């Protein structure tokens, strides 16, 4: 109660300062809604004692839920999903950090100033998910998300981008799910591709972004924690959530 009260002053004071520079927010929101994406680099995001904190937060709550899980989503044309994860039931279970960070009304103030809209909570079992690529051919396939706003937070990243885990967008599609038509996507856009390291967060406009995670070429460690907001002016009622029933699904395994 009482650290989450200070942390949410230092989060407040850490993205006023960033906010000051008005003519640099231009550009951040230039480039986020241009791409699709946005890379705070280097423990920039949060204060780097308050991300190293979500760091061992992610490890712990992988050492104590982890559940394997090799599937294809049918509503992103059967792409797969191999991989280690914790999904939000059991974050919401074990963690701290990570559901106050969800809460706090400055992070989600600040990503709102750099995506030109109001967050909100979004479904409840997807508001956080863990995810962990570790051996050849884990990997995060071709998809979209249900909601607008995700931040990926890059826990453990081997630092060659030829072991794999490379992040490609294409921004500016949407998601049919019946219908996602992939492939025309890719060869209508160019793709851009990014690695990130340890201490990463990106912001990423996630249901408009086809992207995917290159496939694990080596065995590695390769963690990220996904925290995903609403738009407060959604009005949609029938959002279906058949890609994280399959994945991590809604109750604490
Ligand atoms: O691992 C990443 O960098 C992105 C993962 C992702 O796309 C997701 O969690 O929805
Ligand atoms: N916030 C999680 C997004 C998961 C995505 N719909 C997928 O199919 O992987
Ligand atoms: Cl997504
Ligand atoms: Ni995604």
């Amino acid at each position: 109660s009482l650290v989450i009260e200070v942390m949410e002053q230092q989060l407040a004071k850490h993205f006023q300062a960033i906010l000051q520079d008005e003519n640099r927010m231009k550009q951040i929101r230039n480039e986020f809604r241009r791409d699709g994406y946005f890379n705070f680099k280097n423990f920039s995001f949060l204060p780097k004692r308050i991300l190293e904190n979500v760091h061992a937060e992610v490890h712990a709550l992988l050492d104590e839920y982890s559940v394997r899980r090799d599937v294809t989503v049918p509503s992103t044309g059967n792409t797969y999903r191999k991989m280690y994860n914790v999904n939000q039931p059991e974050i919401a279970e074990g963690g701290t950090f990570i559901p106050a960070l969800y809460q706090s009304e400055s992070l989600r103030k600040f990503l709102g100033n750099i995506a030109g809209d109001d967050l909100a909570s979004c479904w409840e079992q997807e508001q956080y998910l863990v995810t962990k690529l570790s051996h050849p051919g884990d990997t995060h396939g071709w998809h979209w998300g249900d909601y607008p706003y995700t931040m990926i937070w890059i826990i453990e990243a081997p630092e060659d981008p030829a072991i794999g885990g490379v992040l490609q967008c294409v921004p500016h599609s949407e998601w049919d799910k019946q219908n996602p038509q992939i492939w025309q996507y890719i060869l209508n856009n160019p793709i851009k591709s990014y690695h990130h390291l340890k201490g990463d967060v990106y912001f990423l406009k996630s249901d408009t972004t086809l992207h995917h995670v290159v496939p694990i070429q080596q065995e590695t460690t390769r963690i990220i924690l996904n925290t995903c907001w609403a738009s407060a002016h959604d009005r949609r009622t029938d959002v279906a959530h058949e890609s994280i029933e399959v994945i991590w699904d809604t109750k604490a395994r």
